[PDB]
């Protein structure tokens, strides 16, 4: 079975928003991109705007595709779709996610991050346009 | 429900045309599904050799869109496809034919395809 999820680049002086997973989450205090599932009906960019929105408090206007990667969990495929966010009204606020933070994308190697992005950091920084 | 089917579909670009080939007859962009354990870019390479006997460098990732039949989600990703070695055969498709863009406006192309044939055009960098 596959999962489609999409995931946001917001920026903010040259650094990029994360936010780190609340407590008895899966992924508790691991730090990831906001964003979500894709609802049945959906497009992608209809389904990131809600996610931006629910976590964030935000409303964001989707850009760019930049990015799909793909992970497995044995039998389960995961799709992530990564759009760049350019425009927002509001300042995301940690609504979903106990804490966020603007970092330097170069600081992601060194981050607590999910496993299974650390295995695609490297087309993350090349789709952020990076070393 | 949650039920997803990830498509991968390839833009091969030679002299202003496209490649579109004849289902076993609705013309298709060459692609096709997605194998646990692979990313989307060795997905549509294999499948270009597996349709078309090519050795595609898959390009820039333009365009993904979703659709529906009902019990389930097809979500599509399209690549650019610039580069590639040997010549494209119809191993699969009773039919390949390279057109102008253009005609895509007037052939049987898939419901979900036709649906987003705006977003298309926006990602050949073509006016609609």
């Amino acid at each position: 079975h596959w999962i489609p999820v999409v995931a946001g680049f917001l920026r903010k002086d040259g650094k990029i928003l994360v936010g780190q997973r609340p407590e008895n989450n899966s992924l508790a205090g691991q730090w990831e991109f906001p964003g979500g599932k894709i609802e049945n009906g959906e497009t992608p960019e209809e389904a990131l705007a809600r996610e931006l929105n629910e976590e964030l408090g935000i409303e964001a206007e989707v850009g760019e595709l930049k990015l799909a990667c793909t992970h497995s969990y044995g039998d389960v495929g995961i799709l992530i779709l990564f759009y760049e966010i350019l425009y927002w009204k509001g300042e995301p606020r940690a609504k979903h996610h106990m804490m966020l933070e603007w970092i330097h994308p170069e600081e992601l190697k060194h981050r607590n991050i999910p496993e299974a992005n650390r295995k695609i950091l490297h087309k993350i920084y090349k789709a952020l346009g990076l070393e």
